[PDB]
Formats: C-alpha cells, sequence, structure tokens
C-alpha cells in the first residue's frame, strides 16, 4: 500500500525529503543518505503497525498495587518463571529428564521426540515415564500460582493464559484458565477421541501402565489415552481463540509473569489488546520489544511476595524487600538474571 | 544477540542516547521519544542485516551498455514481463483460461486448483487442456528472450533464472537456464518417476489424450506423465540451489527483467550476491525495497530494443527512443505502468 505510494512518487522524481519533512518533523535526516534509502525509510514509517506506547501516568510499584486493587477483569500471562521454585525436572534440555530416559529407552533421538505425536505412536512408554515424574499432586504450586488463584477467588481474574504444562494451575485451584500448549487436565484417545478426566488415568500412569481406551476394541494398537498436550504440529486448542475474541475487549489490566514472550500464541497477547489498558511485567529479565508501563524485574516469587505484602488483606496471608529503582519505572529485585 | 546487549544495559540504567550518539553520529533523535522506543531503535540498527547499497559510479544507460559489453558472467532474472508480448493466455486470474475451463470442467474451484497436485490426481484433464494452449512452438518468444539467447551464444550468460513456465526460454534457444517454478521441458511419472523429453508427450497432449507411463502397468491409475511444473507444496528443483551456490561467487553482473521480485526463490537472488557486483533493473515499475544501480523503467521489449540498438553488432540485428531521465539513474520509457 505505502509501497505503491512510493512507487508512484519515484515515477515522477519526488524528493523524499519533502515527504520526510512531513513524516519526521523536528528531525532532519543526514546529508549522506542515499535517496533510495530515504524512500525505504518512508515506506517503513507508513508501514509501521500501531504498537501500544507506554502510559506516562503509570510507573511505580505503588501504581502497580492500585491497579491490582481497583481492577476486576485481569489477564495474567505466565511462563516457566512461575514454576521455577516448584522443583520440576527440566525436559527441554538434552541434559535433563531426557538423560534418565535415554538409558532405559535408547531409541530416543531428541528430548523433543517424546513430544512428537509421530514418535509417540511408535513408542508412548518414554513419555509416560515423564508424565509420571510430573503428574499433578506430586508438586507444590509456587507463591505465584497461589497469587493468581486468590485473585480468581476474588472475582478479579478474567483469565490466566499459560505456556506451562505442569498443570500446577489446577493443583493450585485456578478455575478461569487456558493452557495454550495443552495440559494433563484431561486425556483423549488418539482414535475415538473419548475424553476423560485427569484422575481417570492417574493409576495407570503411576503403575507405568499405558492407559487404554475403554470404548475402542481391546485388540486396537493406538487406542491409547493421551493427555491433551499439544504435541508437535498439532493445532492450538479451539478454546484459546474463542477466549481471546471475548477477552481482548474486556480486560482492564494485563500482567505478565515469568515469560520472555517469544513463543506464540502467548507472545502475541500483549500486542493484541487495547493500548490504553495498563500492562505490568514481572520477570527475570526485561523485554525491550514491548512497552510495559511498570517493569518489576527479578525472581518472580520475590516480587509476588512483595506485592502480597503491599496488597495486604487476604493476599498477605500467603507470604514466606530490597530493590534498585531505575527511572521511570524499572525495579531490579533479587533474581534478575538476564540470561 | 543485540537484543541481549540492550537487556544488559537496561539492567543498569544506561541512557540510550549515549549509545545512539555512537550509532547515529550526525543525527540527534527528537526529545519526545520514549526511552524504550530509543532502545528499540538501538536493537534495529544493530540487527539490520547488511543490504547492498547502490554503486555511485554506475548510473546511466551508457554505463549499463558498457557493463553489457565488458561483462562475461551475467545473471539474468526474468518474470512475467518478458512474455507480455507473446500473447499467452493468462491463467492465474479467476477470469482468464479458468473461464474457458470452468465451462467444460465445472469441478474446478480455483484457477489454482489446476496447479495443485492433489486435485491433479482426481482430474488431470483440465490441466492438460491448459498445457495444450501453452505448449512450446505455439508461441513466438519476445525480443527479450532473443536478447538473453544471444548473450548466451556469446558466452556471456552465466545463468538465466526465471519465474516463468511458458518455457519460451527453450523455444528461443537459451541453453544455460534454470526454471525455478518448473517447466514443460521434461515430464515425469507421478509413480515410477520415469523422465521423458518435452517432445515425448507432445502428440498425446495435442490430441487431448492424457500421457501414460510406458514402464508402469497399463492397469495403473496415476501412471500419468506430468510436465515438471512445481505444483503447490512441491519442493523447488534441486538444480536451483546447487546452481546458486556456484553462481553467487562467479557473477559479474545481475540484470532483472520483467519481475517485481516479490515471490521466492527468485526474489531473494539480488539480495544474496556480492554487493560490489553491479545490478540493473528493467521493469514496468520501480522496486523500492532493492537498491539498483541503474533503473530502466517501461515496457521490457522497448528497453531491450533500445539496448540492442546501442550494443550494436549482432544485437542490433534483432530490432523491430524516447525517455524521461530522473536523476541519478532512473529512466522512464513507454510502458511504465506502475500497477
Ligand atoms: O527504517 C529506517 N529508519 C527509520 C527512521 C526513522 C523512523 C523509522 C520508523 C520505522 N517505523 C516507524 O518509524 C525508521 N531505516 C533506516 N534509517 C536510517 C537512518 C539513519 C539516520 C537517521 C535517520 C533518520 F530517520 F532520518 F533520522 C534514518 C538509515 C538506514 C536505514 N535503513 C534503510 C531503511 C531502514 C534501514
Ligand atoms: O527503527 C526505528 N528507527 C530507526 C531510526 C534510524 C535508523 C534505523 C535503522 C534501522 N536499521 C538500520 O537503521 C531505525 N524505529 C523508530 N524510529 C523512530 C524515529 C523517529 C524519528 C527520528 C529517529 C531517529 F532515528 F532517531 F532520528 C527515530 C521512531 C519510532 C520508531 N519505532 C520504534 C523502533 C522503530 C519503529
Ligand atoms: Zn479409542
Ligand atoms: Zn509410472
Amino acid at each position: 500500500g505505502p509501497y505503491t505510494f512510493v512507487q508512484q512518487h519515484l515515477m515522477i522524481g519526488t524528493d523524499p525529503r519533502t515527504i520526510l519533512k512531513d513524516l519526521l518533523p523536528e528531525t532532519i535526516p543526514p546529508p549522506e543518505l542515499d535517496d533510495m534509502t530515504l524512500w525505504q525509510i518512508v515506506i517503513n514509517i507508513l508501514s509501521e503497525p500501531p504498537k501500544r506506547k507506554k502510559r506516562k501516568d503509570i510507573n511505580t510499584i505503588e501504581d502497580a498495587v492500585k491497579l491490582l486493587q481497583e481492577c476486576k477483569k485481569i489477564i495474567v500471562l505466565t511462563g516457566a518463571g512461575v514454576s521455577v521454585s516448584c522443583g520440576i525436572p527440566d525436559f527441554r534440555s538434552r541434559d535433563g529428564i531426557y538423560a534418565r530416559l535415554a538409558v532405559d529407552f535408547p531409541d530416543l533421538p531428541d528430548p523433543q521426540a517424546m513430544f512428537d505425536i509421530e514418535y509417540f505412536r511408535k513408542d508412548p512408554r518414554p513419555f509416560f515415564k515423564f508424565a509420571k515424574e510430573i503428574y499433578p499432586g506430586q508438586f507444590q504450586p509456587s507463591l505465584c500460582h497461589k497469587f493468581i488463584a486468590l485473585s480468581d477467588k476474588e472475582g478479579k481474574l478474567l483469565r490466566n493464559y499459560t505456556q506451562n504444562i505442569d498443570t500446577l494451575e489446577q493443583v493450585a485451584g485456578i478455575q478461569r484458565i487456558i493452557q495454550c500448549h495443552g495440559s494433563f487436565a484431561t486425556a483423549s484417545c488418539l482414535i475415538c477421541k473419548y475424553k476423560v478426566d485427569c484422575e481417570a488415568v492417574r493409576g495407570d500412569i503411576f503403575n507405568q501402565v499405558v492407559p487404554r481406551c475403554p470404548r475402542c476394541p481391546a485388540d486396537e494398537p493406538l487406542a491409547i489415552m493421551k493427555p491433551e498436550i499439544v504435541f508437535f504440529g498439532e493445532n492450538l486448542p479451539e478454546q484459546f481463540h474463542r477466549a481471546m475474541k471475548y477477552d481482548k475487549d474486556e480486560v482492564d489490566l494485563l500482567i505478565v509473569i515469568g515469560s520472555s514472550l517469544k513463543v506464540r500464541p502467548v507472545a502475541l497477547i500483549p500486542s493484541s489488546i487495547p493500548h490504553e489498558v495498563p500492562q505490568i511485567l514481572i520477570n527475570r529479565e526485561p523485554l525491550p520489544h514491548l512497552h510495559f508501563d511498570v517493569e518489576l524485574l527479578g525472581d518472580c516469587d520475590v516480587i509476588i511476595n512483595e506485592l502480597c505484602h503491599r496488597l495486604g488483606g487476604e493476599y498477605a496471608k500467603l507470604c514466606c524487600s530490597q530493590y534498585l529503582f531505575l527511572p521511570p519505572n524499572r525495579y531490579i529485585f533479587h533474581g534478575a538474571e538476564v540470561y
């Protein structure tokens, strides 16, 4: 669109600067800039998609808390950060759970292969030994899970969108949730798609027995009950999109906790809601590509404790401090790791 | 990489401007710019991939001709432009050849469907009626085809890469070629992959007979001989990549004719060769996103005639004029359509 606009102008010999004098007033582009380069800049300015800019009137951790109090339709996005204190065995790294699996199951190429649906059909047994070391109840939720849970009890949580699959969200008692990469909440047969509760296949998996489908014939191979993890290639749950279409025009506050927001669909949620709605980051590291009103950087448990401290009331009854303030709105706490 | 660099700096409260005073000397960013915005700019400058900038010493159509003379390892990229004079029925538009096909074959959803391999299996007959209206010999090559052909006779053509499938390249006698979206040059069975010449299935297709595979049993459905067009989904010919790996470090001149360079793999060829190697555009419209040393805009036949005029010698014996000069290097001829 803008591209054609510039093509038109090139056809007649327009001096880009007269266009740039309009698009960048109070800015004079250096003399030694190539004239085609100038045009490319023109296209860029016109092509740049509207990205939310930071609210100048929301800056301090005190402002954060007010929001937390006065808001009532809150969207919370959570990543690996929320579950760092939970002692969960890592599984993405070649050195992790894949280590203890490669010894009993030497047919595993990648730690990714156990999350591929194709290899799952060949051998589901390695995944299910993993599914045992992770299954809900085996791990205590973090202060953060507890924090989200209470705000949903208070009717304030509009939705918790998560990248996690540890399903500690349900363990911790959070009702209004959406697990984007799936979870252990339910299990569905690969074949007749018979859906069952989480508790249905608990015993089977705890006995290292591959859960079988009760509807399908017993003489059926792939009549296996698979926890509804989004395995490679598989589509994002339909519940996600339907939820966003509603939530985006309803939320009055977005909080990010523990995520470095670089993997879809969760990474695109900040950029997709009304720019006016306030936005708070809580995270080990800063996220330059986005404009957050308040940045609380450091260990996510730490910062959630510091906010429950300040929120008082029922929130303070969850707690078990020092920061560096970089203006206008950045706070560095203990666990700021930036790697 | 640059992203982490900026994360580090945010952790300690660096003023972006002291970084920008270094990255943009002789440029002072407006006062009212958000400090996170400034950082985003920092990331952009550091993240920007090296793109060839225009040679200041190559500008005029006379310079173009010198190149054409003194060069001997020339890469020529061609698009729809080269074949506009050739009277070929269009086939991409819903209103085109798909018009005369939808009446005899009402099972066609798209004009794209006849280029899908999946629908081709269901019914190949519509494609083959198209393949008849297009088949080599039925159309006379343009002045441009002839131009490329002669330069390859003279040993100057390193390679002609094309987006076209009209195969007028072989009709016109160009040996050193690469047809990126495939061509009618050869045909291969969907099953045993028996390869045959173009002339092998000429008779069959001219009689509206679906060419059959001589190796496969006669009682075989998909033993059909398919012209090696890249149909939807299919991979780019292996001949392409192997050719580029050689050609990129060998070419001394790149010429673009008739293409608006926006569809891969052909669109990425200018950006992928040594920046020092000169680059000439010949095209209905200008291509802002790229930096061409000389821009000859207008009908491609016109401009090729004007160059054969000037090249003299064997080139002038092909010919059957007015321009507007926009400095430093843009020429507008007759067919400049910019749509
Ligand atoms: O896009 C810009 N510059 C730019 C400058 C100002 C604003 C924007 C912009 C992009 N989206 C909204 O605004 C973009 N580019 C750019 N800008 C410059 C540039 C350098 C110094 C000063 C200036 C400026 F903007 F004129 F002051 C631009 C140089 C090369 C480039 N490259 C060619 C096009 C790209 C990459
Ligand atoms: O990328 C730029 N600007 C920019 C400016 C100068 C050079 C480059 C650039 C990009 N690649 C090589 O150089 C890019 N952006 C940009 N630039 C500006 C801008 C406006 C006026 C002046 C200037 C400048 F560059 F400081 F003079 C930048 C404003 C907003 C933005 N947006 C936030 C980041 C994007 C989009
Ligand atoms: Zn079943
Ligand atoms: Zn065959």
